[PDB]
């Protein structure tokens, strides 16, 4: 119930991939829609009828419909195409059931739609030449079964143009018979239901049936070759009898040359069928019997020797009698009959007829017809291959070409067409090796001079193609009988492997470079490596094979063409096909050879290798990157023990590992991509001459792209954006005053300022994106030195600032490299930040944009400038620092002039409201700089240094605090509540590390206004007295007046906050009070909190007396600022002292 | 300082003099806000200190409160005043507030309310915790005598009412345990007292804002307290209110019996733990459909013994949750009766005899609490399962009988009732018993909650470990008993994976020489085609239709009964997947039910229902939407009953 239904879905799905059909894009890069028709060709072999009917409909409705344009005509052209192949595929497929009951779909469904093809289609001259091609050998596989369904529509069609008068010339269905499957027993049908009925046929379907039934002979001939021979092995009257019959109804028809001419090829079949009549015809003649037979066998040979006067005779007596050659050779000879006699008398005249040089048979518009010298020459062969007397005659040279043309086409055929095993095979032809390579080498001299008369030119380049196939198919035809190498002349095996060579890059000859690399690339496998020196197999390989990759690799380096991503493909299989050749050669025998050349030539392999990762296209990248594991394979063979060789011989060995993974990962545009290459291109570590050559020359190809770009007043600028990330990303190796890697800087740093109106902008862009993210961290140390160069002259004699447009651009661009060079937390970076001091290019960075002025273009300058410095204070500890304090004070003198608030209410300008974030940005630096900074003076006058400090500290409390009243809400909500945070975070690192010079100026931070401002200077004070366990132990009852009084206030978080700070007093000061105190956060504290602060210090007052002094003095200046409410507690808890 | 005399004047009418005079003093407090901390040293520090005057004076307070409302300004100002009226005598207005919360929740039996919110006397309680969170501040609750009866209120508010007065139940426990460390009636040593700190710390977590149920409160001192108190009145709003789960009572009654045990510890002789044990037990077993939840999730975790006679009334709480649940239609309010009895016998089973036939006759209160499809319940069923197991171990109960041999003995007896359940659910136990104790884990793995997946994984393998313990066979071995809690393991766990290797890539399942029974081969393949029908995962589908494929040829004639299940899923698989991985598995099912037609199906369909299983594909969908009984627990009533009259006779 359900699998019927599951089968549906398999064929459903097969309609909406057909192009013609929407395609979606479902073709998954066609691997699901190729897995379904797997299915649907595995699932015919059990519900065959079904499938097939299924099929049927997706054709006819493909037929049936109407599309214009061209993309209409070739989408439903490969759409048919895909119907017809997979179609065939069923019907082979289905196991010989053999079953005959399918003439429900043959009859209706299935015949009129693969007829429909067969005529001659002439929409397209070569669509049409395919569809043909396909469509037939379904007929073809249809008929083995059901013949009778076939061959009834013949029938029918004969009868109807019998009993009509009216000429008709819908022939087509007679045409049938080329292609339907014969046997033995069916030809006879065919002959007899034609004989009935072929008299009465008009003209034009009669010459119909004899061209196909002439056809119908050589299927037969070629299918069964066995039935052949018996017919002659044994006599069958049948046979011949039918044939005879329709022998003399033919001839009976031809009576004009022009019908003589049409006829005769047919006629020689017939007569063959019968034997004997052959032999009466060499004797005695019968009355009638064989009266007219020999009549017109006789009447063959005048015009095949030239006697008579008509050429259109001339012409079929040589197809005529080439057929009955070709059919000679499938007679086993052993009967030695006639056939064989009959041959001999006309062999020697036909050669004379077609293999003439002084003249060239010319049938017709060719100037020779090519195709019928080939089946005589192959058919001569099988007759007689001991001593050819005409292969001679052909090989010399002085022949013209299409006998050289023939020839080549004719050896052809042997090698790939040999059914009959009897038959002689290429063996024989061996010794003519000599002779066949100097016809290469004159071909392929001519060939290519041409490129670089008007047909004489084009006819070598059909031969030389020729001739590279023939090597393609057989190897040891050509390298037979070795010349070996001459002492001062090189041998013959290496004379062809260098012609075959300089065919690959050419690029003249599309088609030849193509068979080329497949000629070179057989002439690697193991079994043809012997044949090129059979007296030392091991020796010649490396010396040549070598020597070739040495020529090819140089060549793509040197400049781009075309087809180099396709030379990579295969230049990635021949590393495949001479691993094996040294792996197999080593375990035979170590002893393997490693002269200066493949030295010299393993080198070029990776110069060339490298510079294809920066190639813009993505599949020459993704398919160089795996050619890396061939290179990192050979390093195990010739040295199997790792660490002896394997990072030794190979001393990048580990990260070329890494260059196979990320290749096996899913497409992704080029961008995407770069990212990866250009971190692995990052690791590696150890110089070596194919990196050290690989940055040299693509650095002289960048130089020479850039002053293009730039002179001349998309795709050429993303392959030199790919040019620049590469030579970043692999500076390192190159490494180690004037030298190629410093002038790669200096141009680099002169682009940061280029000033180009038409491309200007995007050349910025990418320099700053590129050296910031992706430099190579061992080049830090020699970036930060020029960047701080450039920088130095800005200022002139006397350090004043020379404020220039362009001058303004670099500061504003050396402030964007630097914060993603030093954002970025990557492997091996952080050892390389030390070497460098990067502090006196930071301090004359703030001075020039110190000057730069007041606007909304400066400002924004100003404040990525703040941003730069917070990040610098994340790093601290990685970068390396001359005189640390020295400088993070400087920077905050220079940093507190920008913090300036209420100037956006004055300027009277919303647009300048970006000057609330210069204060937001500066503030933030000023607490990363001043986390646990001493204060120290520049000692240009002579004060005391304690009174200096002091001094010091004032100054920058009073500043904070005055920014402090002005962001109360009182006096945009977010802006203040985070500005105020921070300024009250920045004034605790103040004070923490300065507290001896800081604590007296900061006890009025005690009764401050802000409620929330005096929870933090009681943490930061409790804080302080944990850590050591007018100094803070000096005054135990200053403090002790501020916890009692806050303990007393109306915010929640405040009350806990003093709870918090009254326990750290009595432990650090062994206070003795009642009850017992312990730290906490979280407490819920009450509101009503005020005999509970009377009864502390109505205790301590008692018994602890000496605070009495400092207490009250303190409690009174607290009297006075505290509300009315505070103003009843500070009575109550104040009295015990008194 | 001289109403002592009038207080007590043979109520001769003058004493309803002194309490308009106490009525005026408290009116000069709320207006001369000026003068307040002066008011409170001199009128109610000292007025304070008169024991005999204490009860009438703190009785004024809470009626003047009372009117107000919770958040009013006089009700807001009486809890702060209490404040310095206690400081005279803490061990007196302590026992006296705290006595009279313990008495306002205990009245709440008598008129049953769906939740306290909703309750008549809901304000009473409200105003009296904020005096108790005011209290509880440098130790004026006298913790050392009344820690069992705060930890008992605690426990019945956590999580209840409006935000502000979540903020306070976290505060006031900050509050209890700081006056445990700095509290000089007790002498703990220096080991407890590092115990006490750390659940100090603990606390206040943003684990533990998330229990209270204050998560989103940066600080909580902040929320509890209002800085104008004085001026107006509260204004709560935002109605929308959390929920809570007695999984999270839990992890907080644990914390605080943590905290009790350590200090029990030092001072000897203690009677903390027994005092609030029995003010659990009157709750638990009393019927207010809004503390009785609470009260059994607690009374259990902190009990330490249980009797016979104590668990037959639980599992007869159990049994009338039921009835309620279909007779009105009131669903969730006892759908939390029944979630917390089941939680409290996970806990109270590892106490109960060791020779008790109970230890073996809650292995079906665990199965048929399965089997009412709702995540919920289905979460607290496994959690007593689980620990089913682990008990019945440590007994040494299945060292010479297997898993089928212990449950089924005991089932016997009420044998009539259990039959008609199993017609219903779809699943039975006589035919296979291995089989039908995984129809009811497999809806495990469509539990929204991650926590909820892995805890049935683990009661498979312990399950495994034990069938094959029992014919010694390494703990992998493919039988016929051991092959259900494979199938189900096969997609989680590698181990089972690599030691059972598909044939056609140790032994290999699917074998044919000992799964050589028709039925037992017609189960294994409903459990394969069952995981995908619901599952929804690139690498699940990827393993399970591997062995789909090679079960289509090893097992031809028994594979038609898997067509429906697999039917609608393939069908669409074929039309629209782009995946050579998973699309190859998926031909190799279809070319091999072609091949093995042509053939009169022998086994239909419906070849499942004729055994017990018709129902093992539907028992493992997706826990429903519309909440609701699947209404065949009219009979899981009468085998509760059953299983009571015949084990727990009187």
């Amino acid at each position: 119930h359900r699998p019927v239904e599951w089968v549906q879905a398999v064929v459903s799905r097969f309609d909406e991939q057909l192009p013609i059909k929407t395609g979606q894009q479902n073709t998954h890069t066609k691997v699901s829609t190729e897995h379904n028709k797997e299915c649907l060709i595995n699932i015919s072999k059990y519900k065959f009828s079904l499938v097939i009917s299924g099929l049927t409909t997706i054709l006819k409705n493909v037929n049936n419909m109407r599309i214009f344009g061209e993309a209409a005509e070739k989408n439903l052209y490969l759409s048919q195409l895909i119907i017809l192949d997979t179609l065939e595929k069923c019907l082979a497929g289905q196991p010989k059931d053999t079953m005959r009951l399918d003439e429900t779909m043959l009859v209706k469904q299935l015949l009129p739609e693969i007829c429909h093809f067969l005529h001659t289609c002439r929409e397209g001259n070569q669509h049409a030449a395919e569809l043909r091609n396909s469509a037939s050998g379904v007929l073809f596989s249809l008929s083995c079964n059901n013949f009778n369904a076939v061959f009834s529509r013949i029938s029918t069609r004969l009868q109807e143009l019998t009993v009509c008068s009216e000429d008709n010339v819908d022939v087509h269905d007679i045409e049938l018979l080329q292609y339907i499957n014969v046997d033995c027993a069916k030809l006879k049908r065919l002959l007899k239901e034609t004989a009935f009925k072929f008299k009465a046929l008009k003209k034009v379907a009669q010459l119909a049936v004899i061209n196909s039934l002439e056809k119908a002979f050589w299927n037969w001939v070629e299918n069964y070759p066995d039935e052949f021979t018996k017919l002659y092995q044994i006599p069958q009257t049948d046979m011949a009898e039918c044939a005879e019959k329709l022998f003399d109804l033919v001839d009976g028809f031809a009576e004009s040359t022009k019908r003589k001419a049409a006829v005769w090829p047919l006629q020689i079949i017939l007569l063959i069928l019968c034997p004997e009549i052959i032999q009466d015809i060499s004797k005695d003649v019968v009355d009638e019997n064989n009266m007219n037979k020999k009549l017109f066998l006789d009447s063959l040979r005048k015009a095949l020797a030239g006697h008579g006067g008509s050429r259109q005779l001339t012409e079929s007596a040589a197809i005529a009698c080439v057929k009955l050659c070709k059919a000679s050779t499938y007679i086993n000879w052993e009967d030695n009959s006639v056939i064989f006699l009959l041959v001999q008398s006309m062999v020697v005249d036909l050669k004379n007829l077609l293999f003439n040089p002084s003249k060239p048979f010319s049938r017709g518009s060719q100037p020779a017809d090519v195709d019928l010298m080939i089946d005589c020459l192959v058919s001569c062969f099988r007759i007689s291959p001991h001593n050819n007397q005409h292969f001679k005659i052909c090989l010399a040279q002085n022949s013209p070409s299409t006998f050289h043309y023939v020839l080549v086409n004719s050896l052809h055929r042997i090698i790939t067409n040999s059914a009959l095993d009897w038959w002689p095979k290429i063996d024989a032809v061996y010794c003519h090796s000599v002779e066949l390579r100097n016809m290469f080498g004159e071909t392929l001299h001519k060939a290519v001079q041409g490129c670089g008369t008007d047909l004489e030119t084009r006819s070598y380049k059909y031969l030389l193609l020729s001739m590279v196939k023939l090597i393609h198919a057989d190897p040891k035809l050509l390298l037979c009988n070795p010349r070996k190498q001459g002492p001062e002349t090189q041998g013959s095996t290496a004379e062809l492997i260098t012609g075959l060579v300089q065919l690959v890059p050419q690029s003249h000859m599309p088609e030849i470079a193509q068979e080329a690399m497949e000629a070179l690339l057989v002439l690697h496998q193991l079994d043809s490596i012997d044949l090129w020196n059979p007296d030392a197999p091991v020796e010649t390989f490396w010396e040549i094979s070598s020597q070739m990759l040495f020529y090819i690799c140089k060549k793509l380096t040197s400049h781009q063409m075309l087809s180099s991503t396709e030379i990579l493909k295969w230049l990635r299989e021949i590393l495949i096909c001479r691993n094996k050749f040294l792996l197999k050669n080593k375990q035979a025998d170590r002893s393997s050879g490693t002269p200066p050349i493949c030295r010299q030539a393993q080198t070029k392999l990776e110069v060339a290798l490298y510079m294809f990762l920066w190639n813009p296209d993505t599949e020459a990248v993704l398919v160089a990157m795996s050619c890396f594991r061939h290179l990192c394979e050979e390093a195990d063979i010739r040295c199997g023990v790792d660490e002896v060789s394997v990072h030794n011989l190979l001393p990048n060995y580990n990260t070329f590992m890494e260059f196979a993974s990320v290749s096996n990962m899913m497409s992704t545009g080029r961008a995407a991509l770069q990212k990866r290459v250009m971190a692995l291109l990052r690791r590696i570590e150890h110089p070596t001459a194919g990196n050290t050559e690989a940055w040299e020359d693509t650095h002289a190809k960048w130089e020479q792209a850039t002053k293009l770009i730039l002179n001349y007043p998309t795709d050429s600028l993303q392959e030199w954006i790919n040019m620049t990330g590469f030579l970043c990303a692999l500076g390192g190796v190159c490494l180690q005053a004037d030298t190629p890697v410093s002038k790669f800087m200096d141009r680099l740093l002169s682009l940061m300022v280029c000033n180009h109106e038409k491309v200007g902008l995007q050349i910025r862009t990418n320099v700053k994106d590129l050296v910031g993210l992706e430099l190579s961290p061992a080049l830090y140390p020699m970036l930060f030195n020029k960047l701080k160069n450039t920088i130095s002259k800005f200022f002139d004699s006397q350090g004043q600032v020379l404020l220039t447009d362009t001058n303004t651009q670099f500061v504003e661009q050396t402030i964007a490299i630097m914060k993603n060079l030093l954002d970025n937390h990557t492997e091996g970076s952080s050892e390389h930040l030390g070497q460098a001091s990067i502090e006196t290019m930071m301090l004359n960075l703030v001075r020039y944009v110190r000057v730069l002025g007041n606007m909304v273009h400066a400002i924004q300058i100003k404040t990525k400038l703040c941003q730069l410095v917070e990040v610098m204070m994340a790093r601290r500890d990685d970068l390396s620092f001359c005189q640390e304090m020295k400088f993070r004070n400087k920077m905050v003198e220079y940093l507190t002039d920008w913090v300036m608030g209420t100037s956006n209410q004055a300027a009277d300008d919303d647009v300048k409201c970006l000057t609330r974030d210069l204060d937001q940005a500066s503030m933030e630096a000023v607490v990363s700089l001043l986390a646990g900074l001493p204060l120290q003076p520049e000692e240009g006058d002579g004060v005391e240094l304690m009174e200096a400090k002091s001094q010091l500290f004032l100054k920058y409390f009073t500043l904070f605090m005055n920014l402090l009243n002005d962001c109360s809400e009182v006096e945009m909500s977010r802006r203040l509540a985070s500005l105020r945070h921070c300024t009250v975070l920045a004034m605790s690192n103040l004070l923490n590390a300065n507290v001896d010079s800081g604590l007296m100026h900061s006890i009025g931070l005690g009764y401050h206004k802000d409620l929330q401002t005096r929870a933090t200077f009681m943490e930061v004070l409790t804080k302080i007295l944990q850590q050591g366990t007018i100094r803070p132990k000096d005054v135990p009852g200053t403090l002790l007046n501020i916890a009692l009084l806050n303990l007393g206030s109306s915010d929640p978080s405040l009350r806990s906050a003093a709870y918090n700070l009254l326990c750290a007093l009595t432990c650090t000061f062994n206070l003795k009070i009642e009850g017992q105190l312990l730290e906490t956060s979280g407490l819920c504290i009450p509101a009503n909190n005020t005999l509970f602060i009377v009864s502390i210090s109505k205790t301590l007052a008692a018994n602890e007396p000496h605070l009495t002094l400092e207490f009250l003095e303190e409690c009174i200046s607290g009297f006075s600022k505290s509300s009315i409410e505070l103003k009843h507690l500070c009575l109550e808890y104040m009295t015990p002292w008194l």
